């Protein structure tokens, strides 16, 4: 089943969410922000790992946190080391990269790679519709690349992944086709329960609503919030190779590790991406952990927490040269 501990925390916000989401599709972001669990940056490191906040783009705000073992003039590293993009879940609305959850899981990436953490602080919906998110992805990716101290290697370039968890692996998805139509390398995309949708509904859609935590009428609520007044679920920021979709074939597009929760009802919609970018001759690595919820990869407390651990690491090490 579900673990008590991961039942306990994702219900609280569950709970929680429902009282924030108007019917009008407006949002209490207020209150959304009074109630998040979030924590400061800090360059005293805590396990081994410091952090530190930088704005990067002054005319939109635009903050990430840098997390990294325990200075952006420095040189180049000798050795090669990954640089993670990291872009947190919450359906585009919901959540930093201050809040606890995430801060917690890009301290696990910096041990897990012994590598650098950029976790992006993207403008959310329904305040900022498509394509904010993706503009601050892009912003975020550029100024990484044009940093000394985020290179390393040979030829002295950043060795970038593009990661993120729900709405952020969405986003993820987007800044690296972005990537790919410019000639910009991207090592590998990481997306963890990437955000995916459509006007239909999947098999796993009607099966699995309402059974664990995440229910169709949120989700729905979500990609109204996020997508132009005007537009639907086909909209191919929601639906990349639906109706009005766009193959990815010829592309110097990322090479991706996929990791899929079973129990996550839109399932379908991730797989059938998985199998999309396959072909169209990219390369994937796709990781099911039939017995996961959402947010599993959160609480060290399962056997699919390990397991992903684990790929993410060999991911990172087979792609950094
Ligand atoms: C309203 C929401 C938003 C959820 C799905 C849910 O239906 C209930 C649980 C939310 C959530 C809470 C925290 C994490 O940011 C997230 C990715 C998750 O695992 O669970 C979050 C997740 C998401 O943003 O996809």
């Amino acid at each position: 089943v579900v673990p008590l501990h991961t039942w306990v925390l994702i219900s609280n916000f569950k709970l929680s969410y429902n009282i924030l989401r108007r019917a009008d599709g407006t949002f209490e972001r207020d209150l959304g922000e009074y109630l998040d669990r979030r924590v400061p940056a800090n360059a005293r490191p805590l396990e081994g790992v410091s952090s530190f906040d930088h704005i990067i783009d002054q005319s939109v705000g635009l903050e990430v946190r840098i997390y990294r073992a325990a200075f952006l003039t420095d040189a180049p590293a000798a050795e090669p080391f990954p640089v993670i993009i990291f872009f947190h879940g919450g359906s585009f609305v919901h959540s930093s990269a201050s809040s606890t959850i995430y801060d917690s899981l890009c301290r696990r990436f910096v041990k897990l790679s012994k590598g650098v953490v950029v976790s992006v602080n993207y403008r959310r919906a329904p305040e900022h519709r498509y394509p904010c998110a993706y503009d601050d992805g892009w912003t975020a990716l550029k100024w990484v690349m044009s940093q000394p101290f985020m290179r390393s290697g040979g030829d002295a370039q950043a060795r970038v992944f593009l990661s993120g968890d729900s709405s952020g692996g969405n986003i993820a998805h987007h800044v690296a086709v972005r990537a790919a139509d410019e000639g910009v390398k991207v090592c590998g995309n990481i997306l963890l329960n990437a955000m995916f949708g459509g006007t239909e509904r999947t098999e796993s859609e009607r099966r699995l609503d309402g059974k664990y935590f995440v229910t169709l009428q949120d989700r729905d609520w979500y990609w109204k919030a996020y997508l132009p007044e005007d537009a639907d679920r086909d909209h191919p920021a929601c639906n990349p190779f639906g109706p009005n979709g766009r193959r990815l074939g010829g592309l110097p597009f990322a090479k991706s590790l996929i990791i899929v929760s079973g129990l996550d009802l839109t399932c379908d919609r991730q797989l059938a991406y998985a199998d999309a970018l396959r072909e169209d001759g990219h390369h994937v690595k796709v990781v099911q952990c039939e017995n996961a919820t959402v947010g599993f990869y959160l609480l060290p407390n399962t056997v699919h927490y390990h397991e992903v651990m684990e790929e993410i690491s060999d991911f990172l090490n087979a792609n950094l040269y």
